[PDB]
């Protein structure tokens, strides 16, 4: 996260970091608690993992430094992927965890609602991307988990920041118009969390852009709200 600051504990309680164990343990991507067994975050976070063997999901964590040999973590059953989706460019950027074991609910640790299908036409104005991912285009993960909250942008003027790209319905883009606060590398698969009527909704997640933070270049997301049938196909599946 660029132009953001620490989080405090328990604030942002869906919040995951996901990490690799291939070749070496390391942070991964975010993600985001949404059910008792179910992390949602980006495809293209699983480029090249070729089995969910070598995950680890690490919730109620504030700290990277938190994270021991001997801290508990939850193991991926399996991995799921929108079957549309080809590069986080072309958008379909949703994959689904399903955790080996069940997530216990508390102050720690719970999950984020999904919106609404009648709220897609909802004005949120109080959104947040939060993250372990680098503060500056060459930079580290961060140690402490990070916030910034950033206005939402219309496709239309998104799609003006982004010649010769496609932006969709299916994405939906965060920025200020002379940058300095935005998602930037090791955020991706994180949550763009936004409250409306004392609700927090996971609204976006953190998918591409151009450099981190830039004039003119917002950040781009999943656009959550377009994906609530397809989670609930895979969630609720007999
Ligand atoms: C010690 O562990 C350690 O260093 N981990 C670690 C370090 C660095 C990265 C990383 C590097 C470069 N790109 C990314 C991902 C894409 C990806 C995801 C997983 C694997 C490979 C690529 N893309 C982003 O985050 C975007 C989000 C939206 C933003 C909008 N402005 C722009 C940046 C991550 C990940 C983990």
């Amino acid at each position: 996260i660029v132009g953001g600051t620490a989080s405090v504990r328990g604030e942002w309680p869906w919040q995951v970091t996901l990490h690799t164990t291939s070749p070496t343990q390391r942070h991964l991507c975010g993600g985001s608690i949404i059910g008792n067994q179910w992390i949602l975050t980006a495809a293209h976070c699983f480029y090249g993992v070729e089995s969910p063997k070598i995950l680890r999901v690490y919730s109620g964590i504030l700290n990277q430094s938190e994270i021991k040999e001997d801290t508990s973590f939850f193991g991926v059953q399996e991995i799921i992927i929108h079957d549309q989706y080809k590069m986080a460019e072309s958008g379909y950027d949703i994959a689904l965890l399903k955790l080996e074991t069940t997530v216990g609910y508390g102050d720690s640790q719970r999950p984020i609602c999904l919106p609404s299908k009648g709220d897609r036409n909802v004005i949120y104005t109080d959104c947040w991307v939060t993250g372990w991912g680098y503060r500056k285009l060459r930079d580290k993960i961060q140690n402490t988990l990070q916030k910034a909250k950033i206005p939402l942008v219309t496709n239309e003027e998104c799609q003006k920041r982004y010649r010769g790209h496609k932006i969709t319905h299916k994405m939906i883009c965060a920025g200020y118009r002379e940058g300095g606060k935005d998602a930037c590398k090791g955020d991706s698969g994180g949550p763009l969390s936004c409250k409306h009527n004392e609700v927090w909704h996971l609204v976006g997640i953190t998918s591409w852009g151009e450099g981190c933070a830039q004039r003119e270049r917002p950040g781009v997301y999943t656009n959550v709200v377009e994906y609530v049938d397809w989670i609930l196909e895979k969630t609720q599946a007999v």
